[PDB]
């Protein structure tokens, strides 16, 4: 059936990623390597904001049984790597809410390798 | 010459992306569609933090003259789309610094299309 305009003449990617705005994140690692308790809402003094985090995870580490879709999996070995970044969030290491930079999954990238070790 | 272990037996992606931590971002659009002046440092009351933004842009919209590297550009048409996300930043719409959600470039994804219009 030709009743499919490729979703939206595109949109599909080499790998399937899922981006979720997580607020129920209770723990995250700061850039300094500190595992801290993350707050769903930022309580500064008299202001509460729902911050949330856009965590883009890999739905599949290998959309196809060889690597990524479209990729010549004979010369190129592929896998979906979830990239971690450090985001400015109000987090508490114990009983002190402070603005830190915590690692969240920002994207899911398909990496290519020539599958040739040296 | 075989003096190349594929950089790090991988790392290379279908598309070339550049992730920069920008602090000199003076303007950004809030999720509500408000063009606001972005501050390099967040001045709340008596606390100044250097926030910065991780903007991952596309170094090339088409790494190869057909689509993306490895992709069968005969059945799949490809191009690198820079994904925009809204990040919680202290921004001023004029003379009021407030925590808003501004669109930054978070990733550069290679999208695939069957190059077949319906």
């Amino acid at each position: 059936s030709s009743t499919h305009p490729v979703f939206h003449m595109g949109e599909f990617s080499v790998c399937d990623s899922v981006s979720v705005w997580v607020g129920d994140k209770t723990t995250a690692t700061d850039i300094k390597g500190k595992e801290v308790t993350v707050l769903a809402e930022v309580n500064i003094n008299n202001s509460v904001f729902r911050q949330y985090f856009f965590e883009t995870k890999c739905r599949a580490s290998n959309p196809v049984e060889s690597g990524c879709r479209g990729i010549d999996s004979k010369h190129w070995n592929s896998y979906c790597t979830t990239t971690h970044t450090f985001v400015k969030a109000l987090t508490t290491d114990e009983k002190q809410a402070a603005w830190r930079f915590i690692r969240i999954d920002t994207a899911c990238v398909c990496v290519l390798s020539r599958k040739a070790t040296r």
